[PDB]
DNA sequence: GCCTGTACAGGC
DNA sequence: GCCTGTACAGGC
């Protein structure tokens, strides 16, 4: 797979554990940080830190591929296929009409909080639909080539960190979801 | 692998997991949501008892079971319904069903009981998911469901030398093996 | 369907489409991007000549062809390389290749020429894609490419009673049939 | 890198 | 609604 938001799961929904995120369908892989098939596209990713060169500005963030040089295969190629431009594994690519691209469900996890004030203070939060604007190769903090992506928010649902996003969370009563018995 | 029949090495009867993804990663029941795993032209490998069909009856060592749709439509002996029927040591019959006189010679089914079965079974665990061992399909048959449409029904009977968790000896063995509820890492 | 061999009913030699999606919807060459359509244990149904390998030579009625993989790895007689070899009326041989004495008995390949082949062929159309008819694999062989790695090469030869678009009679027939560049619905109106 | 379906191999 | 690969059926 499903592209785009999950019905009944609005932006700002929160889960304590990744197993809950998986069961909800927002980000199916229990461990892996990106969900995609190389011959299709990418459906979801989790921002949980781990790459110091990534920048998180909320509506704009950069993302580093997985994965000794990296190849535009597996999930890296899948995320590229979301970009509204023909696939290119040499210089990368960029979409002028980036909004016509394939949607990516983005979840932020608390572990992204070291380098980003947009990360939730606890657990995992669904932050809405982002689009791949461009992607390119570069020599990262390991000497070898990494594939990097710029994603931009494209969602009428306001961001959880914005005024209208925080007001909607209070109106819907969306609180942190804990598994039965955990509390 | 996906089509493994029988017990998983290192996973005794009584093993407990909190979440379905753990049950899947262990190989005991691979589908995260579907209640049954099988291939329609091969057989069924595992099923999860989680409530749902009120006419199902669970007596631990054996239970009646209901197939799937895919109520507003007759069920069919296709897909996983057919897979489970193939386990019965009898020729497929999608008209009247069939019964294996030599039922132990049929294909094994790993059976997990889930906490949600507790509303309709005193054998469901109080939490999470529990592997209760190997069962065999004795017989299967169609009947008019509660809504007037056809459902496929199955009788499964336990064929496992590891004692059931509802027995004193099965509880004692589970304690000596040190089995505890397994949670995801860092939980 | 996907694995249809031979000409498409209602699609003569000389038919022209501006974009690859149109060529695909017609059944003539179904892959939008891949230059060859085939199943590795069956055969190849169609291919597109769009340039790309410098040592390929195109003489219209026949051409040399290179399979798929700067090359950094030997080619292999698998996937669509193997499918095209299977069209050759000879036992498959992945060591020296093979050659069919009775090459017309081989399986047919629908051949499309695309404008990008014009740099290396005077037979490419000036615009878009053109169906040029049925060809047969005469022979195929491995050789060292310019990179020094192995490439699989093929010789394809035309076996089609519809005259080639590069002949006077072929052009004249294309005119009488009224064939024109096919564009997507409302394409020129939007431009 | 046709498309929407379906199914198997193998994961552990 | 296990996963990610692969392959075929059939579109027109």
């Amino acid at each position: 797979n499903h592209y785009g938001p999950i019905p009944g799961i609005p932006v700002g929904t929160m889960w304590r554990f990744r197993v809950q995120v998986s069961e909800s369908g927002v980000h199916r892989p229990h461990v892996a940080g990106i969900h995609g098939r190389s011959n299709d596209g990418a459906y979801s990713l989790v921002l949980a830190g781990g790459y110091e060169d990534d920048v998180d500005h909320g509506n704009f963030f950069t993302y580093t591929g997985s994965g000794c040089d990296q190849k535009l295969t597996n999930t890296n190629r899948a995320l590229a296929l979301n970009c509204f431009a023909p696939i290119n594994d040499q210089e990368g690519a960029e979409a002028k009409d980036w909004r016509s691209g394939k949607p990516v469900r983005v979840v932020r996890n608390v572990k992204g909080g070291k380098n980003s004030k947009y990360a939730p203070a606890e657990g995992n939060r669904y932050d809405g639909i982002y689009k791949v604007v461009k992607y390119w190769p570069e020599k990262g903090k390991s000497g070898f080539l990494v594939w990097r992506y710029l994603l931009r928010r494209d969602d009428d649902e306001p961001g959880p960190w914005t005024k209208e996003g925080k007001d909607r969370i209070k109106k819907l009563g969306l609180t942190m979801q804990y598994p039965e018995g955990y509390l």
